[PDB]
């Protein structure tokens, strides 16, 4: 229904595309990339992590054709030149990684679009949303440049929401054992971050994350109560959050796991899942939820310090929330 | 001086050997595997993780020859048939992973050996020692079957001891992001642990660890205060401990780090180390210390909750401690 | 209709089961594995390479319940005590890798099975068959212990036949760049093959193969004409055969590719495949055919020497052939 | 004594530096890299593939200090502005991979350098040199812009020479099972070559190589007689050349190997090596020769079709050859 345009046809850009194909409410009519249609059609058809796309893909001139629909393929390095308005695009997904500042992201609006969803933490954005935690704070009038936050923040926020409301989080540290991303290096090569400068598939690479501090933008109550780090490991996709926290009310594994299970079956259904199976990272590849509690790993010490471990396919889960936010925004009035 | 024999020439058995070539106090006189000397020689000479052994290694008859020294090669499934006494073996490193219970390890004593060091967490052992922490508890008269604990416990106990004495741990949780071991499966196969049954090099595998609570054996004061889990990831060697503890005092990163830095250059020298460089797992391959604090990762919330991350070569560090333990015990009198 | 029993529920045994779920002509009624039903049900449901089973799996007592049908689980180490005839088993897929010699494979016949299909090269078998190549040489009266050859031979024979019938192979060499299998070690440990003894996911490991010479069994004319080797690399599944041969006729890349494409759409349809896309191994994980020509890699020098490269998912393609054989056998008259 | 400058401080640049430390004839006095002195010292100190550098590496101002010797650090995107002349730099190693046409490389000479060695195949270079094969064709007057060829070409030419001079090569094919390099993608992303566009550590990736044809540049009698392909696989370093050739003279496995062993011990000593041990790729990491014959893999069919497999550390072997070339050139007067 609502026309959408994607800027930056990379891992997130192509994954939001795949997720958007089976969504009746949105319609991607134009993509922007810094490469030819043929290369784009090839990368969309074949995926090393997600397999072949369940649709017929072809190239008509400089345009792609997916399941009969022709997709306009642009090659504008400068956002203000995209001309979204002329082709009817109401919402633009900004996933290049270059326009995270509201100043830069707003150019899409100069170009004619009505709303911009930055697929990453932003700077000066009108609002940051985490489907399931604060999408209710969205106002169609005061918010145009929106951030969907990071994949880590999307996994952590839903369950921190439940533990906090139910027992009260006093403070806590987190660690995400994350698969490698395109921001790293294949072999030792220059990087602003000396850890990420190192061969990705060869080591356990400790790095920084702002996802912990970022939860506060969606859960104000937790401001100053959380912090954490990342550890990038040799897997191509799927990551896990490991939260250790001091609760206010004394709990038991039994209690904690029931509260999460209840939320997964009720309120947060679709966003938070609950598992009592002893699965591993490969098993989570392709899951569309943002967070899945590994129930078998939940533990407590002295009734007040808990450990909760949650899985998340960083590409697929996040891509589904971008598509979800877009459909939610459209419903709010475009 | 002390003549040592090794039961089970595997990853740990072979590294204990390599570590022993160094210490002149000890002398390996025989090894027992379940294969021919030719195979043992090769595996000793070429290592996929630590490189070629720098020494003259050959096969003489059915014995190993390393830098002129003939090493006896046995192939006894039953330790009761090892006859250590015949060949004068004073101490035996039990590294098969099959005889961790007092009932099986003791067979080495029955065969003529004076002391047994179990290269793993044991059962019904006279004592469990972690060098740098409780070797002082060693009684030559009473202790004959001694456990050298696990690679993780050897990493954790040393710095936890320092945080406890200095600030007092109220309670804490840990996660060890661990390289895979021979205990896992190369491709999906049967295993007592359904997590470890999965292809080791393809996923992040949550698995339990007893190392956290096994700390109370060496630092009794900490019984019931710590707990934790493990996560096996696609790397052949080197692991990291991630400890989040609730302290009794208010501290700063500068304080916590200054404490760990003081211990490393002082009392725990050679066992505990301190690092301010932003390194990755491959950089600690070959590290002989037990624990190396990653200063750059030290974090604190409310001045009470702390995050300390420490590295350890699981094969090298651990194997050096076995050799250390063997020379200490020997010095106490055999 | 036909009742099949699988001996050894490993990588090949489980995939054969999966493939069989498709075929209604066959019906797997019993499996034998040296583990409990619960572990078999887990390993069957979650696969690190092939994903989750698209079927409802559960355990009822000591049995497997899959899609309502109850599968009998056995735990007999000795084939003699399997009593296949007691349970109606007509065909037995021998996939343990321990009974490839006639003396052991036949024990199934003696236990009541009418036919045995060995999922690997055999010794003293009645006939070695590669579907599409020589299945017509199957005499239901004379043949009871049948070998289905190796995954490699299965990949090479269908197109080696075509190149030969059309151009005539003088002599040729082949190398298969193969994924690692459960026969290798995760870390340096004992093995009869000192190459396969090394850390699987860390090196390119040359090893031997009999596939090249084994083509002679299904294509008698090529005896003494081919030979080859293997190179095990750090990928979990999917391999590729690289053939270099001298031909009788002087050809061109279009001629060679045209003949290979023709067979793909004709005689060898379903067994041999043709591809002109620039794909990679991960793209072939899941392919049911035995061989797929990477057309873009075909090369010729002097018009007489040719290079052909063919892909094969060593687990899926082979397991589909096993089920294809079981079905062809049943139809011939059991 | 011959002052050398390295243009481009990556895998080859840093490795030429390390090799250079062991050479008496040359002395690296300056390095141009598009990054700060701090980042370069870190990347030079810690290598994920070759380990820690055994030398004191520090940074004084914008310069590097390695074992008391200071190195000038530059950050010039444009070669013309490097001013090699002002600092006594005679030879310049061009290892950026950007300036391979004689036209671009020559900018170095304009900037004061006297000689340029391109660490890669070039376009219009004055001469291409494979040490041990044709360095005698170098002329100090007429050749100023020299190409050192590719790592694959340096591995193949030394033994191609021996096989040709000894038995006569009619024609042949080769495949190099090659480790990945910085030209590949961490995760599916754009690239000229759609195969190198795919996640490097996840698949067996076929690709093209001009190494076979390039042998004709240094071995003219071999023009149009060889061709081949490459296959990138999940290993960070060490590669192997698989050569299948039709010989002129009838031979035997023994003659071929005795021939390669002889060259290894004689004329090609230092360039070609001979191994009768069943090793794996990790065992060749750090190897300084250009090519090591895996003797156990030599195969012959109809006494005419041979197969030789040779190992090469694409970074170390090649880097040493660059240092040898630079020193060879220097001995010829500058
Ligand atoms: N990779 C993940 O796991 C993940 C998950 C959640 C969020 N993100 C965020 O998504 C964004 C993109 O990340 P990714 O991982 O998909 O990376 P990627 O490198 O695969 O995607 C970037 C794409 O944008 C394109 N591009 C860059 N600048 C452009 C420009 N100026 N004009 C047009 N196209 C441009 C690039 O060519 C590329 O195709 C980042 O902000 C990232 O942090 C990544
Ligand atoms: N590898 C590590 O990181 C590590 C670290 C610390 C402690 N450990 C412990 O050390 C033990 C050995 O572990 P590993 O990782 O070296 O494994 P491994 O599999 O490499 O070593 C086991 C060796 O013992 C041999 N063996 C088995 N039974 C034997 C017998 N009955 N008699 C003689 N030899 C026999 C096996 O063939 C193998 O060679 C385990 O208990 C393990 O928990 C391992
Ligand atoms: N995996 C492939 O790529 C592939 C392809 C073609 C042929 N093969 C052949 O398939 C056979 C199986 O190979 P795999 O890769 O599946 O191995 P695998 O190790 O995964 O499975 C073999 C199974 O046999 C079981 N087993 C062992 N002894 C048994 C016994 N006596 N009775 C019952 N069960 C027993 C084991 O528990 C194991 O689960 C081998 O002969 C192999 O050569 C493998
Ligand atoms: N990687 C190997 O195994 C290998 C082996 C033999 C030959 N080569 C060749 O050597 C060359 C370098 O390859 P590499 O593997 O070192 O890759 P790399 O990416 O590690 O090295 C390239 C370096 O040059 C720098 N650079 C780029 N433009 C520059 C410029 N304009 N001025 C100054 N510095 C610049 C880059 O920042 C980078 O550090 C290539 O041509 C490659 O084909 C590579």
């Amino acid at each position: 229904a609502v026309k959408v345009g994607i800027n930056g046809f990379g891992r997130i850009g192509r994954n939001v595309f795949r997720a958007a194909l089976k969504n009746p409410d949105i319609e991607v009519v134009a993509v922007n990339g810094l490469t030819d249609a043929n290369t784009l059609a090839h990368l969309l058809k074949y995926d090393s992590v997600h397999g072949r796309l369940d649709a017929e893909v072809s190239v008509n001139g400089n345009n792609l054709v997916v399941n009969g629909k022709e997709i306009i393929v642009k090659a504008e390095r400068d956002p203000e030149n995209l001309a979204w308005g002329e082709i009817g695009v109401d919402i633009v997904v900004e996933s290049t990684g270059r326009f995270t500042k509201r100043e830069d992201a707003a150019k899409h609006l100069e170009a004619g679009a009505k709303k911009v969803i930055i697929s990453a933490p932003a700077k000066n954005e009108d609002i940051t949303i985490v489907m399931g935690v604060n999408q209710d704070k969205y106002d169609p009038k005061a918010h145009h440049v929106i951030s969907n936050a990071s994949c880590t923040t999307n996994c952590l926020a839903p369950f921190a929401k439940v533990l906090h409301e139910q027992f009260g989080i006093v403070r806590g540290m987190m660690t995400t054992v994350h698969s490698y991303t395109n921001d790293q290096r294949i072999l030792d090569a220059s990087h602003k971050d000396l850890r990420r400068a190192r061969a990705a598939a060869e080591s356990i690479i400790p790095t920084t994350t702002g996802a912990a501090k970022a939860v506060a933008l969606v859960l104000p109550e937790l401001k100053g109560k959380l912090n954490g780090m990342a550890m990038r490991v040799p897997t191509p996709n799927v990551s896990v959050v490991d939260l250790v926290a001091e609760l206010e009310k004394e709990v038991t594994v039994e209690e904690v796991n029931a509260a999460l299970k209840a939320a997964a079956e009720g309120e947060l259904k679709g966003i938070l899942a609950y598992s009592e199976e002893p699965l591993v990272s490969r098993d989570y590849n392709g899951s569309t939820v943002s967070s899945t509690i590994d129930a078998l790993s939940t533990m407590v010490i002295d009734g007040k310090m808990v450990k909760v471990v949650s899985w998340y396919d960083n590409e697929t889960g996040y891509s589904h929330r971008v598509v979800d936010l877009a459909a939610y925004i459209a419903s709010k009035g475009l």
